[PDB]
């Protein structure tokens, strides 16, 4: 008669992707199949790629899609807090009880240490694991050193011999040799805990009861398994979710499918039709959420790997396009785009080049086509040959994909960073990005039609762009990453 | 006494930017000296009156008295007017300056051929100028279809007083026997106007220079009467930039062309100032400095390339809110969008696909592709041939409907030697610039006529246009097409 509880745990680091939302969903309707809750945990213990901002990106793309949560950060809750750095106390108090009692041991290792161990493993042909250098330690050192104040983390103890019973609800039993497992960290050095631990205790505290995930992480499964033993807690029944798979096979990858789901909403896709594939994936048409929710059954998905095909896609989106009213089509396209607040924002930059009304449609239309027509043609620059045009275009476009906050000025000042570093002048870059974002050598001004286009459509361009110049071998990717990582 | 001036629009048609020009200069007379200026309708069709009404409105033309307005010197409205014009021929014809005529068509048609084979400008003969009053008295009384018309000295010249030009000297030989009363019993325009101005008391009358070869005819009418006549000004002819009289072939006339092109209301107001008097400056300002005698003798040039960089300042020269309340109401609207939504909803996979398929009905005109023209069963020359006639009979559409609009291009497949299907592949990249769009027909009704004619007559011109040899035998053609 127990609840159920379930819950997606997305970290903060990046934008919301298409995979979080798919499993977000398998949670979200296998709770409400039995009557139960559906809990939104946000992971932020990476506080160095964590950020405001993103979370709130996490909120808005998945309440787009038509999911919603009944407990999180956003909306209170009875078993919060529901951010993991609200919860620094908690972990910290697990982390010493599993110490107390013998299943967990402090760790001097410095970095230049660990270092050293993984070169002499790896020569003896050994698998690279934690020597356990620290295990053997004294009472009596461990209470000198963490007096002095040194540096330390906590690691897990794990069997060396034998296999670990993983029980898959779809798959069944699955044995994974514990040799596999290494003496895991659970406390970094920052005070601040790994996944392993923080997972294992909040949905433990949560009262999670069922957990769908993706089999990424099937392969650590066993170190969850034996902390819920250290604890002497009750192990909440596993699913790990085939991966999404691109048609050929190869996994779902921002370079040949987006795995944004802003990218979508950006391009015209409506969230029910998006939401909907999701689940045409997963299992057995279309469908909305409720009625996805009442036909849903963790048996009747397919243990292949699901298919993210943009074909498909594109002909269901048109369906729900096509089968709602035009009062409904016209509402949808004006949250869209076709809204005052775009719209003002694109005014002032047409009005200075029009002069007749007429004349705007061709100017501004960029703003509204998602893609641009690409003329290999407009990128024949003056200074620049063929191939320091490419390695401008991926430089840039390498920058932009990390840029977190949208806005002109920090745009500018990547592409300003990028010239500056290979010794060129900001007005020598420029000219290639008008023909990127907007398809035409001349245009309104392009930094701001960046940062009203928004980041998922300027990378969108800026990467057909240098797709329609050839792009970049493997050979000059290497080379060019050095260049990456030297800019800021 | 008070200044009053006047314009009398006839409801046959759309507004043209020439009733503008004279309006404006009308209205900035009155303006000018504390007076009133009048709109009179001598009429036709109530639709084609609220089309004038609406494009001067929309200009920033505005009048003291009309049929929409009223005023205290009505009705306004030729029609709601009575006798009153019978009554002014009767005494013409009791007092010996007018006489009945009983003249068939078919004889005064017979008369203008012999006429125009000497290269003579057509005149009435005077045949019943001086029938016996026994023989009319007998033929009214058994009901024959007659007329009025005003008798005209034959020797001597008429000295027209023009405010601007100067004594102008007309020889009254040139001078026909006007119509007064038609044989159905109503005015012509000129006793109507005539009659109609001095019951109005309208002081001086500001007309284009086509009306200035009538002018003693109109003094004459006032003669005959015993009125005070008005005094008297012939604005110069509107001009393409070669010199040529402003005609649709060359720019369009029509004022709600360029309200659709998404030309502001205020800059063409201006330009028509700008080109009489004397640069950017409002209709207020306008009036403030105006004067009939800053007109040039010469026509004015109406110069699109000089509009389009005025109509730039004035959406420059202003805010973005009041820029953005513009582009609402040329187009960005829930009307026209609505009107638009239909036709996307079935032919796009996401929202991102709209803009280029929908573009063109916010384009003006189009991109212009000549190998977009090559039909199957049709060659270079007939192609041409088709959109010619297509566009002379969607240029005498009434009502823009899509009813309608399908029934011209209809009439001149099913005259012609092929079929509607044939012509369609035509339509679709004259008015959208591609090959396949939307319903092509539907999207013509919501463009409106001015665009779709604007982009026909530049997709006809593209293809080469049309030879004088060409054009005579194609509108021989158009007449014999319903
Ligand atoms: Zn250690
Ligand atoms: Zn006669």
């Amino acid at each position: 008669m127990t609840t159920v509880r379930t819950r997606i745990a997305p970290s903060p680091t990046g934008d919301p992707h298409v995979g979080t939302a798919y499993i977000a969903l398998f949670n979200l309707c296998f709770a409400r199949q039995h009557g139960g809750q559906f809990i939104l945990r946000i992971e932020d213990t990476d506080q160095l790629r964590s950020t405001r901002e993103s979370e709130q990106q996490i909120y808005d793309a998945l309440r787009w899609l038509g999911i919603e949560w009944d407990e999180g950060p956003d909306v209170g809750g009875p078993h919060g807090p529901y951010r993991q750095s609200e919860r620094g106390h908690i972990y910290k108090k697990y982390s010493d009880e599993l110490v107390e009692k013998g299943h967990a041991f402090t760790c001097f290792c410095t970095p230049e240490r660990l270092d050293a161990v993984r070169a002499e493993q790896m020569a003896r042909k050994e698998t690279p694991r934690y020597d356990g250098h620290c295990m053997h330690l004294p009472k009596d050192e461990v209470q000198r050193r963490l007096a002095a104040g040194e540096s330390h983390v906590t690691r897990m103890k794990v069997p060396t011999e034998g296999v670990c019973v993983v029980p898959d609800m779809l798959r069944g039993d699955v044995e994974i040799p514990w040799d596999r497992m290494d003496m895991q960290v659970l406390m970094k050095a920052d005070g601040l805990p790994t996944y392993f631990l923080a997972n294992v205790v909040d949905d433990h505290l949560m009262g999670i009861t069922h957990v769908l995930r993706g089999e990424e992480w099937l392969p650590s499964a066993p170190k969850l398994i034996k902390l819920y033993e250290y604890f002497g807690w009750e192990q909440p029944q596993l699913c790990y979710m085939p991966l999404l798979r691109n048609p050929d096979k190869s996994k779902l990858s921002k370079r040949k499918n987006p795995t944004s789901i802003t990218f979508y909403e950006r391009m015209g896709y409506l969230p029910q039709a998006l939401l909907n594939y999701l689940g045409r994936m997963g299992w057995s048409e279309k469908f909305t959420l409720a009625e996805m929710i009442e036909h849903f059954d963790l048996s009747r998905v397919s243990l292949g790997g699901p298919i993210f095909d943009l074909e498909k896609l594109s002909w269901l989106n048109g369906q729900w396009i096509r089968e709602q009213s035009v009062e409904e089509f016209a509402r949808e396209v004006q949250k869209w785009a076709l809204n005052p607040e775009y719209l003002m924002k694109i005014a002032p930059h047409v009005q200075g080049r029009v002069e007749n009304f007429s004349q705007i449609a061709p100017l501004a239309g960029f703003f509204f086509s998602g893609g641009v027509p690409l003329d290999a043609s407009l990128f024949e620059h003056k200074k620049l040959d063929p191939t320091q045009v490419r390695q401008v275009l991926q430089l840039v476009l390498w920058k932009l994909e990390s840029l977190r906050q949208w806005e002109k000025e920090r745009i500018t000042g990547c592409i300003q960073a990028v010239a500056e570093h290979l010794q060129l002048k900001l007005r020598d870059v420029m000219p290639l990005m008008f023909p990127a974002i907007t398809g035409h050598a001349s245009s309104v001004s392009v930094l701001d039609a960046m940062e009203i286009l928004g980041a998922d459509l300027s990378r969108y361009r800026l990467r057909q762009a240098l797709e329609l110049l050839g792009g970049a071998s493997k050979k000059e990717t290497k080379e060019w990453e050095k260049i990456r990582d030297a800019i800021p």
